[PDB]
């Protein structure tokens, strides 16, 4: 249990499914134990109507959870699916804020960075639900790919148990991670406009260049009208782009960014964070 973890090791599971909640900026363990639970719960209580739902059949007949190859290394935790080998999650090992078992099923917590909205919740964290027999070695597994990850830390700079302890190296993660939410968070530098568009199904917005230059590395906006992009207005060619439904864009190539104007194609009903004030100091493509 140390070689391996550094190639990883595979555990089988089903993922059950994943959800967002709201959460203080720093909380205690034991606040992030009734996150994880009420995490499962809403989880469990939607897979019960899911069941339901797919008993009457429609057309096809697709499961509501699926079998995944729960990856596990010093390096990252990767979600793929059994069959299709696709990539569902890739998590750096260090954006894992809280983990656990609870009898046969296994929470994974990560902060969700994120432009706020104006008690309360200000933060939120994203919570990924797993079911599996071995829910327990999974979870003791992670934990032992930290202190890997940790110990080769030490070793790959020369440096000394000592004098960086485990502890010290947690709390070196944590800040990073902490200082990154809190940096998304307050990106409401001049102007955090949160959008609201309506669309119906397959039908899609348009196409915008991106590469914001040491900045926030978003997207800016680049024609495409008719369809619901600018059916709305509130929209001008130039406006950054910092999230779409959930998931910031600060720091993403285009295959992840463009990629996600694809996968709102059956939304009717996407969220978006613009910061706009443009425009300044082949033809087209849609999707």
């Amino acid at each position: 249990g140390s070689e391996d973890l550094i190639d990883g090791i595979i555990f089988a599971a089903n993922y059950l499914g994943s959800t967002q909640l709201l959460s203080e900026r720093n909380p205690s363990k034991n606040i992030r134990m009734m996150q994880a639970q009420e995490a499962v719960s809403r989880v469990k209580r939607m897979q019960k109507a899911a069941k339901i739902k797919k008993k009457a059949n429609s057309e096809g007949d697709a499961q509501t959870l699926t079998e995944v190859d729960l990856f596990i290394s010093t390096q990252r935790i990767k979600v793929l699916n059994a069959d299709t080998q696709e990539t569902m999650m890739d998590h750096a090992l260090r954006t894992i804020s809280y983990i656990a078992d609870i009898g046969n099923i296994v929470v994974l917590m990560a902060r969700r960075r994120m432009p706020r909205s104006a008690g309360k919740k200000q933060y939120k964290m994203i919570c990924h639900v797993f079911e599996s027999e071995d829910a327990q070695l999974i979870a003791q597994s992670i934990g032992q790919a930290f202190s890997v990850a940790y110990q080769e830390f030490l070793r790959a700079n020369g440096i000394n148990p000592e004098d960086l302890s485990q502890k010290e190296y947690s709390d070196i993660i944590n800040t990073q991670e902490m200082y990154n939410d809190d940096l998304i968070h307050f990106s409401n530098s001049e102007n955090c406009k949160e959008l609201q568009l309506e669309k119906h199904k397959g039908e899609i917005l348009g196409v915008v260049v991106v590469e914001s230059s040491i900045l926030p590395t978003v997207i800016l906006a680049n024609m495409m009208n008719g369809g619901p992009a600018a059916r709305s207005g509130k929209l001008s060619i130039g406006d950054q782009i910092m999230s779409i439904n959930g998931t910031s864009l600060v720091g993403l190539p285009l295959a992840t960014c463009q990629g996600i104007i694809k996968g709102l194609k059956n939304q009717t009903q996407v969220k978006l964070n613009i910061v706009s004030c443009p425009p300044v100091t082949e033809t087209p493509l849609y999707i």
